């Protein structure tokens, strides 16, 4: 029972340090950054994570000033924030107290792989609703993910609530101002990522997105690929290839032009024949070649495929109601107000004054 | 645009009969029978398949690929030309009717090598155990013999790893394969920086240079005796972020200077400034100084920096190999390691003077 007390400086609001104390702690993750722990608070039991990350004492965090600031159902809060030494010098650590959640979308898609069985449709519609309200949300704000994959989407089985997690590589993107282009993990890369693209926007995360989508459609990753001319031709062999003008749209550089002529292949041929046709159809515009051809998040949410989570009558497999999926603010509807009419339902939201 | 002949010889057994062009001598079109076909191998590109040569009994590997009626199948045309030891031999090629529409195909037939370095290294990782040096030596230095060879011509694989150098067990012979990303780079001439496998990757390639040189091939083959040496990839990661943090963590922050050397375009310059690892801190205790010091010669930020596959040839890692009494474990002589050509050396003809040793040059 050895506890461990700090005074740790509240993620939102003013800052005004706390003493905070917490026991049972132990690792739950890791990364080339830091590792990940899993404790309880003394005072109110509840579970918490700690990321813990080596900090430039010159330098500010980005992934903590991007954290600071958002404030949404589907991504991860954070609660505090704390420095503590590390004896192997004058090393110090930032540490990120933050909401545990108990799996990621990774492993339950896993567990479906394995089983030799195909994820629900209802669940796949509910963790990807959530994950384009996150992306919604932090566009919004001009900033970009730029790691989207299954092991950054936490979940909380019970309630099917999805929270997005690890900003270690967003950024806010400024038009005009270059960025690098290998960020992003290996399947989940946009292709002008691959292509080497400095001058990418925010739809890098939609492509991405599309790849979970189509991966958990699938059953595995839809473009694998260990170099990116492999990826690339896995993209190519489904997208067919792509148009001088599409080249340009992506990264008007690149200098190899020899791919082969690869006619598109019918979107429907690639998933399984059970595959509801919306779910096919949101597919195809999300992984789309030309950037700017993509979906937003915000029209991602509104599409068909996601319907059936705005009847009234929905409700999960194991017999509890949906978790909060029409809370939406201004500024999440901000790139399109209009679509509120599709995104609230009519029985949604119903307050009275008294 | 060519075809095929199939029948059965006797027993049902299908013999396939075709007409193919010799793939180093002069246009002399050759009839070629095979049986017993099976696929041993892919890629995005095509399917490798293993065949017995009807007669000879001999084996042999087809690589067929999808040939593109708009130009010439640049895989073909740089096997065609090359003549080394430790490179695949390309015995002839001839194309096929894909009976799947008006797409052709072209069919490379090679030598056929039971092994690959990436087969006999995950055999050892997985029993937990790590392959001899004398091993590692002798796959090491016929890889940068065939590295100093096709640089020679100013050819870059563009694809070094272990899945790529196949290896005959008994007689230790390593030989490169798979020219299907080589490419004869030209200097003032861009290329595109999405090549070659991730683990294996030059940071100027992961930090997207597009005038990069076939000193890119010398960083991948120091990966591939580095993982040879740990057991496992040494700079893994699912991102090119994740590489680079594994990347710094062992040669330390690479100096503005060192960035502009690999790619002057890059924006982040915000990477944890880490102090060098001490390399002998990276590998297992007992590991061979002189096989740190190589490590340390090749993996360097600045691809100038990096040593030249005839330089790696004579570092003294290699030392070994040149005694006159080095033999295989199994009491087997070692392979040919010092029948030198002009071309190989042509980069530095004085290292000849290290690499061919004294009872090499035994008149007799
Ligand atoms: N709030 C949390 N609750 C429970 N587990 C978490 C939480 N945050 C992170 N993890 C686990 O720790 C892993 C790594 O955390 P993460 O924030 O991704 O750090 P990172 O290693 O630097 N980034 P990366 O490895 O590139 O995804 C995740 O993929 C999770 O499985
Ligand atoms: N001559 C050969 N003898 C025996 N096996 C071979 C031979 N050439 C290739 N292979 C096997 O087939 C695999 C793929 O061959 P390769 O030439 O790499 O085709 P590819 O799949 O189109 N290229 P890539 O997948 O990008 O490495 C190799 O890694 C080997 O294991």
């Amino acid at each position: 029972s050895k506890v461990t007390t700090v005074v740790a400086t509240p993620g939102q609001g003013p800052d005004r340090p706390q003493e905070v104390s917490y026991t049972d702690t132990k690792v739950i993750g890791n990364g080339s950054f830091g590792v990940v722990y899993q404790a309880k608070l003394c005072d109110s039991g509840e579970l918490v994570a700690i990321k813990k990350v080596l900090q430039d004492k010159r330098f500010k965090n980005r992934e903590l000033q991007i954290m600071r600031k958002l404030d949404h159902c589907n991504i991860v809060r954070l609660r505090y924030f704390f420095y503590s030494s590390g004896e192997k010098k004058d090393e110090v650590y930032l540490n990120l107290v933050l909401d545990y959640v108990p799996e990621t979308v990774y492993r339950v898609a896993r567990h479906y792989s394995r089983a030799k069985q195909t994820l629900p449709v209802i669940y796949v519609k509910l963790y990807m609703y959530q994950l384009f309200r996150s992306l919604a949300y932090i566009h919004s704000f001009g900033i970009c993910h730029r790691d989207i994959k299954p092991q950054n989407l936490l979940l909380d089985p019970d309630t099917a609530v999805l929270k997005l997690c690890d900003f270690g590589s967003a950024k806010q993107l400024v038009r005009g101002e270059p960025n690098v282009s290998y960020i992003c993990s290996r399947y989940y890369r946009a292709p002008e990522l691959i292509f080497g693209a400095t001058d990418y926007t925010s739809s890098i995360d939609v492509w991405s997105a599309g790849c979970v989508l189509a991966e958990l459609l699938l059953g595995q990753p839809i473009f694998p690929g260990d170099s990116g001319v492999d990826q690339l031709v896995e993209i190519i062999k489904v997208l067919g290839t792509p148009t001088r003008e599409q080249i340009r749209e992506m990264n008007p550089n690149y200098t190899e032009f020899k791919f082969p002529q690869i006619k598109a292949h019918p979107w429907t041929k690639v998933f399984r024949p059970r595959t509801p046709p919306e779910a096919i159809a949101l597919c195809s515009r999300l992984l789309e070649y030309t950037p700017t051809a993509r979906l937003t998040p915000l029209e991602a949410c509104a599409h068909s495929f996601f319907d059936e989570l705005r009847d009234p009558n929905v409700k999960l497999p194991n017999g509890r109601d949906t978790p909060a999926l029409f809370n939406f603010t201004t500024q999440e509807l901000s790139s399109n107000p209009p679509l509120a009419t599709i995104l609230i339902p009519p029985h949604a939201r119903i307050q009275a004054a008294a």
